[PDB]
C-alpha cells in the first residue's frame, strides 16, 4: 500500500520513539467492550502540584488550586465542535447551545460565527503550539471565558519529569505569563501519558500500524468530555457533505495525527444515524459515568 511512509516512520524517524507492545493491531471489540476498555485504560487527569518538578518553587502557586475532577462537571449533555469549515453555513449554532458544556479547540472564535458554531465555550482544549508561538493568546480576550487545557506532545509514554525536560514545545513560560494576567481561570495541563494511554487503544484495535504521532486534539477532546458527561455530542469530528479543508474562520488535514483511526473508532461508537453524519456531521456517543464495566 502507501502506508510504507508509517514503516519509513519508525526506522529513521521515530520522533517520540513509539514501541507499541500492546495485543497486535486488529483487535475485535464489541461497542460496549470497547467503551469499558477506553473507560479503564486512558487516565485522563491533569497534571497535579505534586508531580515533580511542579512541586519544586519554581512552580509552587502556579498550578490550579482545586483538582480537575472536583471543579469542572460533571454534565448530563455536551457538545464538541471541531474547527472545520464544514460548519460554515451549518446552521448548528442554536443546537450547539443547547447543550450543559461546549468544549472548543486552540483559537476557535464564536465571535460573529454564533449561527453556526454557537456562542458558548465552556472548555478550551489547545496545542503547546499554539500557547508558545501564539502571542494572541496572552492578549485576545476570548481565551478568557471558560476552562483551559493545553497539552504538548511527548516521548511515548514518558514520565513527568522525563518529558518536561523534552517538551515538544517549551510552553512554560507563556503559560506562566498567562496565570499571573489571569489568576482565576482554570488552567491545565493534560499528563503527557494520556495520549499514548489513548494512542495504544487506537492501535490496538486498528486493522494495521498507525501514525506513531499521538492523536489529534480532536480524539483527545472526545475523550475528555466522555469522562465528564453522560452523553456527548460531536460536531464535524466525522465530516458531513459539506466536507472541506479549511477552517470556519480564515487562520485542514495533515500527515501528523492518526486522525483516519480516530475517526473509525468514533465511527464504531456513534450512536447516531448515517444521516445526521452526512447533513450535519453529527455523531452522539455516550460518556462514560453511567455504562456497567
Ligand atoms: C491517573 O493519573 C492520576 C494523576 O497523576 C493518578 O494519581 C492516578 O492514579 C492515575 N490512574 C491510574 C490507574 O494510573
Ligand atoms: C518533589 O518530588 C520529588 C520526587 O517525587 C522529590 O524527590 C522532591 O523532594 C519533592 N519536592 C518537595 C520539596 O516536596
Amino acid at each position: 500500500p502507501r502506508l510504507l511512509k508509517i514503516w519509513r516512520n519508525y526506522l529513521n524517524m521515530n520522533k517520540y520513539k513509539v514501541s507499541y507492545k500492546g495485543p497486535g493491531p486488529g483487535v475485535k471489540f464489541s461497542v460496549e467492550a470497547l467503551r469499558c476498555h477506553l473507560r479503564d485504560h486512558v487516565n485522563v487527569s491533569m497534571i497535579e502540584a505534586t508531580d515533580f518538578p511542579f512541586n519544586t518553587t519554581e512552580w509552587e502557586g502556579y498550578l490550579p488550586k482545586e483538582n480537575f475532577r472536583t471543579k469542572v462537571g460533571p454534565w448530563q449533555r455536551c457538545a464538541v465542535v471541531s474547527s472545520a469549515g464544514s460548519l460554515k453555513n451549518s446552521q448548528l449554532g442554536r443546537e450547539i447551545d443547547n447543550h450543559d458544556a461546549v468544549l472548543r479547540f486552540n483559537g476557535a472564535p464564536t465571535d460573529n460565527f454564533q449561527q453556526d458554531v454557537g456562542s458558548k465555550t465552556t472548555i478550551r482544549l489547545m496545542n503547546s503550539q499554539l500557547v508558545t508561538t501564539e502571542k494572541r493568546f496572552l492578549k485576545d480576550s476570548l481565551y478568557t471565558e471558560g476552562i483551559l487545557i493545553v497539552w504538548d506532545p511527548s516521548v511515548y509514554h514518558a514520565d513527568i519529569p522525563k518529558w518536561y525536560q523534552k517538551p515538544d514545545y517549551n510552553f512554560f513560560e507563556t503559560y506562566k505569563s498567562y496565570r499571573r494576567l489571569n489568576p482565576s481561570q482554570p488552567f491545565y495541563i493534560l499528563k503527557p501519558q494520556m495520549p499514548w494511554e489513548l494512542w495504544d487503544i487506537i492501535q490496538e484495535i486498528s486493522a494495521d500500524l498507525i501514525q506513531p504521532n499521538p492523536p489529534s486534539s480532536g480524539m483527545l477532546g472526545i475523550i475528555i468530555m466522555m469522562t465528564l458527561c453522560d452523553q456527548v455530542d460531536i460536531y464535524e469530528f466525522l465530516p458531513s457533505k459539506r466536507k472541506t479543508d479549511v477552517c470556519y474562520y480564515h487562520q485542514t488535514m495533515g500527515a501528523y495525527h492518526p486522525l483516519l483511526f480516530e475517526k473509525n473508532m468514533v465511527k464504531h461508537l456513534n450512536e447516531g444515524t448515517d444521516e445526521d453524519i452526512y447533513l450535519f456531521g453529527k455523531a452522539t456517543l455516550s460518556g462514560f459515568r453511567n455504562i456497567r464495566c
